[PDB]
DNA sequence: CCTGCACAAACACC
DNA sequence: GGTGTTTGTGCAGG
């Protein structure tokens, strides 16, 4: 059985870890569906300052996920696709 | 050099 | 389980 890696979690989904559940408990019984519109509403309200913070964070984990797996490669999986020429 | 796709995590609803 | 939603990251094509 093969373990696979995740991705490293951006500024956005790591404050969201844990805006999201702020939201829950306040708004426990709106769907994530909706909250997830308002987070990204008052997410894009964060001035740089204040988002810097969670970037950096986001930057570390991505310095510390590479040194667990140095030799990951991000390989998105490609659906059939072809265009008009 | 520029543009677009695929994918990270968390949760209510059917 | 799949549905339905956010923002930000990295690779591939022309």
């Amino acid at each position: 059985m093969q373990d696979r890696v995740k991705r490293p979690m951006n500024a956005f989904i790591v404050w969201s870890r844990d805006q999201r559940r702020k939201m829950a408990l306040e708004n426990p019984r709106m769907r994530n569906s909706e909250i997830s519109k308002q987070l990204g509403y008052q997410w894009k309200m964060l001035t740089e300052a204040e988002k810097w913070p969670f970037f950096q964070e986001a930057q570390k984990l991505q310095a510390m996920h590479r040194e667990k797996y140095p030799n990951y490669k991000y390989r998105p999986r490609r659906k059939a696709k072809m265009l008009p020429k």
